[PDB]
């Protein structure tokens, strides 16, 4: 019977699951594709990046508290934001079955889907209700920055800058 609010931890270990399986992938594939192509991999390895779930969870289990205390408690109320959140968040960011497209440009697929979902499903969900709780989570745009600028770097760093001849002669 944990003290801590039960559906938050829960719910705000579920992204464990796909943002573990998610970054798995460049885990292994991006270490090595950087020795081909120019990546930031030179980013701390995911062992300590990795960790951004865990910041930022620390300020989920606020906010959430912080919504049930308002409108009272977890109750049908809170499964709403909660829920919906879970759900939506589960298959729209559930961005790791791209594996198979993570080989192409489009791997930045998981950068804006994790970003939606998370940011998107909290929006209506979370900031629906209370507005405070956003305020504790605003320094997760920070991360959001984070991952889809790696991927807008990679994209520019093998093709940007365009504008030169052809032959000529
Ligand atoms: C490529 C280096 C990655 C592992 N890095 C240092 C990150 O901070 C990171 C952590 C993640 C955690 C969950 C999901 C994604 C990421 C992505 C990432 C960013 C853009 C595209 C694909 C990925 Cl896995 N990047």
């Amino acid at each position: 019977m944990p003290e801590s609010w039960v559906p938050a931890v829960g719910l705000t270990l579920v992204p464990s699951l796909g943002g573990f399986m998610g970054a798995y992938f460049v885990r292994g594939e991006g270490l090595r594709w950087y020795a081909g192509l120019q990546k930031p991999s030179w980013h701390p390895p995911r062992w300590t990046l990795a960790p951004i779930w865990g910041t930022l969870y620390s300020a989920m289990g606020y906010g959430s508290y912080i919504v049930w205390k308002e409108l009272g408690g977890f109750t049908e109320d809170a499964m709403v934001p909660l829920g919906l959140y879970t759900g939506q968040l589960a298959l729209n960011w559930a961005w790791p079955p791209i594996f198979f497209g993570a080989r192409q440009m489009g791997w930045a697929l998981a950068d804006l889907l994790l970003v939606s979902g998370v940011a998107t499903a909290t929006t209506l969900a979370w900031h629906r209700v209370s507005p405070p709780a956003a305020r504790l989570l605003y320094p997760y745009l920070a991360w959001l920055a984070f991952a889809t600028v790696l991927n807008y770097y990679v994209w520019r760093d093998n093709s940007g800058r365009r504008g030169g001849s052809r032959l000529a002669e």
